């Protein structure tokens, strides 16, 4: 269990993020929470997790577009919350366009959330977890971070570089009781997702299932969605003391994407 | 938890192995414990691990240089214990010398156990999971499954060699309730590597433990020895139903070893 | 221009190992041929090759399924052509069928020839190569080296298993003049390939473009075949001295399969 | 040979931008120099290469941390050599620091250069290669793209960004006549490594070659420099037919860093 340990979740309001949150959350862990999306909403989420689990629970509504912004989610986590030893690096945006007709304003903020701020998230975060003597840095890249797709360039390149970070995050705390990895999912069937079906069954004429299944069939063999829960199972085990020598690598969560 | 579940531990009486099948016992798995030893020890391992967790322990002798004798085991567990759920191919041996100084005796036995056991013990237990609908295939590769060092060749060749029998382990039973992967350990203090810390005290002329801490230095950036106990959960974790989409995969469990 | 070198092909009476070898002559290398087939027709190819780029070309139909046979192979091109530069291994095997009906002989066949050949041939190799301070390891991977496919368990194992091999080559030869590296292809036309297809045809009920084109689709995203010829210069380019620091790594030659 | 075609490197008035420029040049190629320095030595450069080859030769000084002055330098390539055949993004910066200490002025500046120039480069040359129907896109990466060293993060997330972006080009023009792939050295003695060197050789209290060969051993088993020239020939191969199916890929000329 996690019980007495804080974890900043970043994009926790829905999605991947609320199931990684909700997980560790079961696990005992206080948890910030941070992301955007409906006020009357999110603070149902915030509550409702506090209540259910006997944990705290704090929301944060930092733009992690902006490095400060980052920097002042984890710094504001230690004040509220006394600690922080588990990160999890989620926030991301997807846009999908050939290379030449990618929008620079796209590409800069695909790079800024999904790639610059796990830099700024980590940074504030390190001098707390070395000073604790125990830190978790769980980065949620993609398959995306180890192979690529045609189209998202922006998007493959910025989870190629979190992955790269993720491995000089452990090399340089290495042995210091803290780890660093990086989750690499396949599909899972959120809004980010939802709307590339919706675009592959416009383009196609099917209806949206059939846009759905093909989309799987693509990259995914296994021919089922990865879900929030077990993404949030696997985040519980990289925190769990199992993991204590698991630095610096990629935990593919695919379906077998990445072995053909 | 895996009440009701039955796993195959191949090498389980002694080193990972052993670490494995106690973790699996531990979340109630009926086990089969595998690999070669004195009567007594074994059997009070055996009796041992039944007692304390609850569960049955069988022990099955068989030398699994031989390709029958793997599929025997696999059969035996299924005649004994009703059915196979998780099959740990664990079981491996180690050589070190220069390519044209290696034994072409000591290349055939490493591929025959570190490579061909795999297939084998595969080959038996995959009807049985395709028809339960369940299973897992948990293969000990290593950190040599990925990269190399010198003098190893036998031994990196079969380990990349059960690193891609696992991806089409998983891709030909994608979807069917089945998942392979393959734990690729870093410096685990067993008999296997103390043999090797021994050679380099003496061929260094320092004591064991200035030995130990350079063998581990030149590898494995945590200066931390990887425990059977943490691989132990790593295998606990690949069984649970959070990792039912964590397939044909590699979990490097190497203190950083691969980062760099 | 490998003017004054020896390169020895195995597998070179036919396909990509004779595109290797005639690229090889072509820059004035000393070839000893290998494989089967009517000897009138390797005469042919062996004089014609001779003749035409003014180079010594032996021939050899060692069966390299056998240890003893592969070092013959070496040692005799030794004894005969007063040297060894480079290495290319090529000779390979292929068969398809699920993991659980995959046949032992087959498994041994395809690990005997497409693994242990490579062990063997470098085993004998590396001695002369040595004392010489130059060499050239040329191993002839595939994609499957370092992805997979269902179906392909023995080839897929083998061929990681080289990958593998050739890095343990590389670190053991470090800074003697001597490198070793794997090229990895993708889809080249030869009955190797021309076997698959011809069964997809008759699987899909289609004619032998159509199952082609397919084939080609599924893996390939340049929709083009690669060539012996691209082979060839892939082999040229690493035996020159360009490529003197290009040691323990894959060439992919694959169309992008492997990007995705 | 490479006559009638157009060739642009970045950050080529040095180190081993100026050994591929000079290597594609020898091959009749017409080029396109950009980089900062000494504007005397530039012109010489410039001069030299022009009238030892027989090519023209055109100085672009665009500083390539702006977006818009990297899609200039290739349109203007266009517009004054009549077209572009291969872009080589070669420019890049270094700095060295923990994450916590990294400046996110330093950060910002080597995503903008050693990650974003590819993007911006490739965006403008695509258009142009996709027209033509031929094209050669060559990134300089680094074995940074592969794997960590502590104290990197920036450059180690900008080199794996570029081995994903590369990745994702090569899959947008399959099949087009274009082909993108991504060189990844090992340690190069330029300016860039020397001033590391020079740390190395303060921090330890060694001389400069002490230093250099400790540099060295930490990294690449060879223990020999990697060459600009060495560089030139492999951007070469990639421009040559032979490497017409290499696409998506990265070309490691490390030494072994990698392997091990
Ligand atoms: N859905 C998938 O198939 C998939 C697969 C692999 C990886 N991923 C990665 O998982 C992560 C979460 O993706 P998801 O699919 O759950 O997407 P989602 O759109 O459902 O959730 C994104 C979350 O990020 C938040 N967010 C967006 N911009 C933000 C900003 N500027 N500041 C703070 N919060 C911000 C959103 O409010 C939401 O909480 C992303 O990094 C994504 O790239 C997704
Ligand atoms: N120790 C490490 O640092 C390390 C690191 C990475 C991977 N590995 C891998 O982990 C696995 C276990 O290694 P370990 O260090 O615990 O070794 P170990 O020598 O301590 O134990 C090996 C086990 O396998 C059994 N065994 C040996 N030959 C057998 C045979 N022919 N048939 C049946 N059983 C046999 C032994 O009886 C023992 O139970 C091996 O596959 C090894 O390659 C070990
Ligand atoms: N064809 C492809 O799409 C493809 C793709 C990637 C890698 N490869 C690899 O390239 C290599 C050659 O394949 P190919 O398509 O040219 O096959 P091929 O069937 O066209 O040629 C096989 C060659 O090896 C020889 N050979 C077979 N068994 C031998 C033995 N026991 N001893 C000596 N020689 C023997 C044959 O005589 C022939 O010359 C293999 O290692 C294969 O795995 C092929
Ligand atoms: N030296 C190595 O060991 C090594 C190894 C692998 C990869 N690399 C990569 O090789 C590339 C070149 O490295 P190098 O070692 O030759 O370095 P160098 O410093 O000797 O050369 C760098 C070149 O880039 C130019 N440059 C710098 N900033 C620029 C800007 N804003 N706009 C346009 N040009 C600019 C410089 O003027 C120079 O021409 C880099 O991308 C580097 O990361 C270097
Ligand atoms: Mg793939
Ligand atoms: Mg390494």
């Amino acid at each position: 269990m996690l019980k007495g340990k804080v974890a900043v979740v970043t994009g926790s309001t829905s999605g991947i993020g609320l199931g990684i949150a909700t997980a560790l959350a079961a696990q005992g862990a206080d948890i910030v929470l941070n992301g955007f999306g409906d006020a009357a909403e999110i603070e149902k989420v915030r509550a409702g997790l506090a209540a259910q689990h006997g944990v705290k629970v704090l929301y944060d509504g930092a733009d992690l577009s902006k490095g400060e912004a980052v920097r002042g989610l984890v710094d504001n986590a230690v004040r509220q919350m006394g600690r922080i030893d588990i990160l999890v690096n989620n926030a991301g945006i997807q846009h999908t366009a050939l290379i030449e007709d990618f929008p620079t304003e796209k590409w800069d903020a695909i790079l800024a959330l999904n790639l610059s701020a796990v830099f700024h998230g980590t940074a504030a975060a390190l001098p707390h977890m070395k000073k604790q003597g125990f830190g978790r840095i769980i980065n949620i890249a993609s398959a995306h971070g180890l192979v690529a797709s045609a189209n998202k360039s922006a998007y493959v390149a910025a989870k190629h570089g979190v992955v790269g970070f993720t491995k000089v995050t452990a090399l340089e705390t290495a042995g210091q009781g803290i780890t660093a990895n990086a989750i690499c999912p396949g599909w899972v069937r959120t809004p980010l997702v939802e709307k590339q079906i919706s675009a592959l069954a416009e383009k196609n004429g099917v209806d949206q299932e059939t846009a759905a299944r093909e989309l799987l069939s693509e990259k995914q063999p296994s021919l089922q969605f990865v879900t929030p829960e077990q993404l949030g199972g696997t985040a519980v085990f990289l925190a769990s003391d199992a993991a204590a020598q698991i630095t610096g690598t990629t935990v593919s969560v695919d379906g077998g994407w990445t072995a053909r």
